[PDB]
DNA sequence: AAAAAAAAAAAAA
């Protein structure tokens, strides 16, 4: 039986990679969207070698004196999770997760033994991501469900800002929320949803992409803008040079000239650039697509004459430009060999995307798991992948300090002494302060702020 | 099975 699972996180912070997990929350669920079993909602307890980003705790009203009474250990919050994810035939989702939960998943597997990515494909597993969805439904086909507007006039696509829109900060609250707005859109346009749904993987979007005769395609992403519906019409180039997952689409609606005037060295910085000291020259309209991230594509006249002229997209602009850039092979010539160009982080939590690990150091990662937290010091294991000490000292030290003899406990007293050093606390203080004053008359938020600086003292 | 961080806009804590 094939499934969809509902997740988000409640975090410490933005860092999936730097930033502890504080709870989280997930509901299985069917084909049509009802629910399987009971609610999954747990919290991680936090290690004593972190502080929580004040902003990121305002937002969620989740203390760490909370998590870590409620909450269990990011190892074991690693399992509970893997053990949900690993259900076959599963497709994992929620609202902007590719973009941030995922990434929070991957790192909380790699920082606790499990593989970072299996869960996404193996045993005919998947993830999906309705944020985009609800940027298409609205772009494409809006019939049926209302959308927000604000004191801009623009569309907003916040969760609670759709809910509200259509009559419906928990974790759990979220997931509902996203499982509500996933039956609106099903229920109100089946025919795209499928057609978003089925598309979800790389492998299927590779059909729509035909490089040499540059296809035009309907892109939609929040990078192009809300007054563009987050929408345009794009014709890919070529396939990034390095990585395979990305894919260079040009932007047709826009100023293709720098294209053709300016060389690749020019094009690459002139790329990269803001656009407040941008001055009237215009910027390069190329932006990479990465398959593999679940992004909307579809062919050209799925978005309609009439929509292309309530979004705002002069449809001939961009015919006239795909025949100039199919006329002007340079201009791939030019674009490909911007990306084919060449400082690493030496904290092992970021060292995920440093390569993957081997099918010998996996199984030994599988040993480690087995093998019970007091008998891993004793386990002699020759390691290939540097790594995987790091991982396995910090695994021990965070989670089991019991484990830990003098020598480590002295190495671990050492690494808390070199993170909570008295200028970083002095800015924390700080930090603190600026925000009590910042929210000087909010009881709520204060009472918060107090239990930051409670926690940021007994804890050092 | 992957690509963080120049920056594009807008969603996540």
């Amino acid at each position: 039986q094939s499934t969809f699972l509902f997740h988000d996180y409640e975090t410490f912070g933005t860092h999936p990679a730097l930033d502890r997990p504080a709870q989280f929350a997930a509901i299985r669920t069917d084909s049509e969207f009802n629910v399987i079993g009971e609610p999954e909602v747990f919290y991680c307890k936090p290690a004593d070698d972190y502080l929580p980003q004040p902003g990121a705790v305002l937002i969620t009203g989740i203390t760490p004196q909370e998590a870590r009474a409620k909450g269990e250990n990011e190892a074991a919050f690693a399992a509970r999770i893997h053990s949900l994810f690993t259900v076959p035939k599963t497709c994992i989702l929620g609202y902007n997760n590719v973009r941030f939960d995922d990434e929070v998943t991957r790192n909380i597997f790699y920082r606790n033994f499990y593989d970072p990515y299996a869960w996404s494909w193996q045993h005919d597993n998947s993830r999906w991501d309705l944020l985009d969805v609800m940027r298409a439904c609205y772009a494409l086909r809006p019939e049926g469900i209302n959308w927000p507007e604000n004191d801009d006039g623009l569309p907003s696509f916040r969760l609670e800002h759709l809910t509200k829109a259509n009559g419906i900060h928990d974790a759990m609250a979220d997931v509902y929320a996203t499982i509500a707005m996933a039956k609106l859109v099903k229920t109100r346009q089946p025919r795209l949803f499928d057609y978003l749904f089925t598309h979800r993987n790389k492998h299927k979007l590779m059909a729509l992409i035909d490089v040499p005769q540059m296809k035009p395609l309907v892109h939609v992403s929040g990078m192009f803008g809300a007054w563009r519906g987050n929408t345009s019409w794009v014709a890919p180039l070529a396939w990034h040079p390095e990585n395979r997952n990305a894919v260079i689409m040009v932007d047709l609606a826009g100023d293709i000239s720098p294209l053709l005037e300016l060389d690749s060295d020019t094009l690459r910085e002139r790329l990269y650039t803001a656009k407040t000291d941008l001055g009237d020259n215009a910027a390069v309209p190329v932006k990479l697509v990465h398959i593999n991230k679940c992004p909307v594509l579809a062919q050209a006249n799925t978005l309609r004459p009439e929509d292309a002229d309530r979004l705002g997209i002069n449809r001939q602009h961009c015919l006239d430009n795909l025949k100039i850039l199919r006329e002007n092979p340079q201009v791939r010539e030019k674009v490909v060999a911007i990306f084919a160009e060449a400082t690493p982080s030496d904290n092992v939590d970021a060292q995920l995307y440093n390569g993957f690990f081997s099918d010998a150091d996996r199984a030994a990662m599988k040993i480690v798991l087995e093998t019970e937290p007091r008998n891993l010091p004793a386990l002699d294991i020759t390691f290939v992948d540097k790594r995987i000490e790091k991982l396995l000292f910090n695994y021990r030290a965070r989670n089991f300090p019991g484990t830990l003899d003098y020598a480590e406990q002295q190495r671990w007293l050492e690494h808390r002494r070199q993170v909570f050093t008295p200028e970083f606390l002095q800015g924390y203080a700080d930090e603190l302060q600026m925000l009590v004053q910042q929210y000087a008359d909010d009881k709520e938020k204060v009472a918060l702020l107090k239990a930051l600086w409670q926690y940021a003292e007994e804890i050092v």
